[PDB]
């Protein structure tokens, strides 16, 4: 696995790990059966494929509550951006790893590809 399994107790201090990246993103999540289940599989590997790219984690909304309704998350999966370690609004793709890779390669070099 690849992906940040961020908590209450020390997310405060891992947003900001970033710097070479730019941002970090985040998928908002609960334990109940849903497309969560589907898509942390995907997630996993755009992880791996943006290890040194793009930093992703994941957060249950069940347990970090308090960070989710000031996040305004109010479901899930729901993906976020956080430029320096701040919030820069929201994900915008399709919910799959492929996706988030585009996401990324559409800034980084679409060029020559």
């Amino acid at each position: 696995s690849d992906v940040l399994e961020l908590t209450d107790d020390n997310f405060e201090s891992r947003i900001s790990d970033t710097g070479s990246a730019g941002l970090m993103l985040v998928e908002f999540f609960a334990p109940w059966c849903g497309h969560c289940k589907r898509l942390a599989p995907e997630y996993e590997a755009a992880a791996t494929r943006l290890k040194g790219i793009v930093p992703l984690a994941k957060v249950d909304c069940t347990a970090n509550t308090n960070t989710c309704n000031k996040y305004g998350v109010s479901g899930y999966p729901t993906l976020k951006i956080f430029r320096d370690g701040e919030e820069a609004g929201a994900y915008d793709g399709p919910r799959t790893a492929d996706g988030i890779v585009s996401h990324l390669k559409k800034q980084a070099g679409p060029a020559s590809v």
